[PDB]
This record gives structure tokens, C-alpha cells and sequence, in this order.
């Protein structure tokens, strides 16, 4: 809870969003200011928001973007991963699909793969 | 300050630091996040300094290589050092031989002098 780090466990990279060049994503390699999200609860039990720039990562049923709205689409669930103590699914709450990831871009996804684990953790 | 279970990753290339018992390989990885980049961050018998442990051993200096010891020697024994413009990262300083744990390609290595690639992130496992 807080400001955290959003890190995949598939291939260590972070979510980031650059308001600089309104670029999401995720990136391999060094750990950028622009990777620290706010991961807050919502109002609804057992949802969050994922935060940045005052803006919150959304799914729209056609692609993972940021919102400046705190819209319905900006809640997120999180699904143990019992194999992988420690680590999460992120789950959409409006549309039930997975955040994850397919190159440098953040995707949703239905279907459980090994690309949809991610570990949140305190960034200061 | 994590005490307890964590992962060491450094801030250039979010690489973990890593040691597999079966293998006896320690290094840094820049890949997946596998069990073995989970260590033991707990507090030493000499106040200030902590002790970095997996497999019921222990990260060490010894003035040459950093490797692992099965016992809690002194070179063991590790500080933390804030990094001035990058809250929550650390170097971590030898007690001993006073150098700062580093990395060169997939090794651990250990440096005296301040360097950008000194930075670490000790975050909870779990
Ligand atoms: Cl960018
Ligand atoms: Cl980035």
C-alpha cells in the first residue's frame, strides 16, 4: 500500500507511466522514478486504484490506459498465486481480465498465463 | 529497513542477487524472479550491522571475492548507507574490508570507492 513498484515476476520488468510523453508501459532494466506507482484501496472492498501523475490505470475492454477519471474501470483486484508465495494477478473488476504485459506494452488478458504475476513492493 | 525475508535489487539494471545452494552459484539476474533471490535480512551480534543469508549461510567479503560462508564470520558483517538522492536504496558496506557490494556482469563483486552501480533495494518477499 502506498507507493510501491510493479514488477513482473516472468522477466523482472516494471510498469511505468512517463507523463513527460504519455508513455505506459513496462521496461527491463533500470529502476526510473517514473516506475513508482500509488496503489491505494477503493471504496469497494477488495479493489484498488493504481495511481500516477494523477492519473489511475484503467481498462476500457480495448486497451490498458490511464485515466484521469476515477472511473468503474480503474478497480483492481488481487488473485493469490499459491505456486509463487508472494506474488499477484491483477484483475479488472469491470471487465474480469488480467493485467499483463506482450513486449514494452501493458495488455489485459482473460486467460491465466505466466506473464500475469506481479510483485508489489514499497518504493521508498 | 527490511528485516526478514527480502529481495536485494540493484537500482541499474533491477538485477536480484541470488544464491542456489544445489548449484553453489551466486551471482546477480537481470531475468525472472526465482526463489533463490529471496534472502534473510537479519540484524548481527554487533549492533549496526546485519548479517545476509540463504541456505543457512552467509554473504561475505573476504578482501578478494564476495562469496558465501557457512558460518557468521566477521566478514559477514554488513552496514547500510543511505543513498543521498534515491530514497529506500542503500550501499551496503563490508564491516571488514570496507567496500561497497557491487556487480560486474552476473557477478557480485565488492568496490571501496562509491560507484552508480552500488545501489541497492532490500523489498519484502512477501
Ligand atoms: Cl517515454
Ligand atoms: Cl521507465
Amino acid at each position: 500500500i502506498g507507493k510501491c513498484y510493479i514488477q513482473n515476476r516472468e522477466n523482472g520488468g516494471r510498469a511505468f507511466y512517463n507523463l513527460g510523453r504519455k508513455d505506459l508501459g513496462i521496461f527491463t532494466g533500470k529502476m526510473y522514478d517514473d516506475q513508482i506507482w500509488s496503489f491505494q484501496k477503493s471504496d469497494t472492498p477488495g479493489y484498488y486504484t493504481i495511481g500516477r501523475e494523477s492519473k489511475f490505470l484503467q481498462y476500457n475492454g480495448e486497451q490498458v490506459i490511464m485515466s484521469d477519471i476515477e472511473q468503474d474501470t480503474t478497480l483492481w483486484s488481487l488473485e493469490e498465486v499459491p505456486e509463487d508465495k508472494g506474488f499477484y494477478r491483477l484483475l479488472n473488476k469491470v471487465h474480469k481480465a488480467y493485467l499483463d504485459y506482450n513486449g514494452g506494452d501493458l495488455v489485459a488478458n482473460k486467460h491465466q498465463t505466466e506473464s500475469e504475476k506481479w510483485i508489489l513492493f514499497k518504493a521508498y
